């Protein structure tokens, strides 16, 4: 654990984090994908053997010694919002589990379900409260990630509200 638990957020490539530990935000089958999900597999595509999972799980992968978690949220342009949101709060519970399970003292981690697996809405707000919902219990440092400047500003201002 960290000596004292922070959230952060950056605006930059994931593959490029500075932490223990990196959340993909995976499609079910284990495949290359696109967005965050490529650039995890162009950094670590050693994570990518067996990491098929169902939605609302979270699968870890070493490349090498480094914990790829492999959290596959909804595709809301299939799922209802009602199910959606329940399989987007699971996926982020089951981080928590694996980020704790691994001893990490930080975790790169994504928001779930907010990019091709919106269904065209902004989730930034739902996203980013159930990975709270998950991880406010952990005591590793978490480093979100996010390739928008207003995103950006809107989780800085999220994560300064509480504190
Ligand atoms: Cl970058
Ligand atoms: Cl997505
Ligand atoms: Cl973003």
């Amino acid at each position: 654990g960290a000596m004292a638990p922070s959230y952060r957020v950056k605006r930059m490539d994931i593959a490029k984090n500075d932490e223990e530990c990196v959340v993909n935000a995976a499609n079910p089958r284990g495949l290359p994908g696109d967005g965050v999900c490529k650039a995890v597999y162009k950094k670590w595509p050693e994570s990518f053997k067996n990491s098929a999972t169902p939605v609302g799980t979270a699968k870890t992968v070493m490349c090498g010694t480094y914990p790829v978690i492999h959290a596959v949220g909804p595709n809301f342009s299939n799922y209802t919002e009602s199910e959606g949101d329940r399989e987007l709060a699971a996926a982020y519970r089951e981080v928590a589990k694996e980020v704790t399970r691994l001893g990490v003292n930080s975790v790169a981690i994504p928001l779930l379900s907010t990019g091709v697996y919106s269904g065209g809405k902004d989730r930034l707000t739902q996203s980013l409260n159930h990975l709270f919902t998950a991880m406010d219990s952990t005591d590793a440092d978490v480093v979100i990630y996010c390739r928008d400047k207003e995103w950006e500003k809107k989780i800085s201002e999220a994560i300064q509200m509480r504190t």
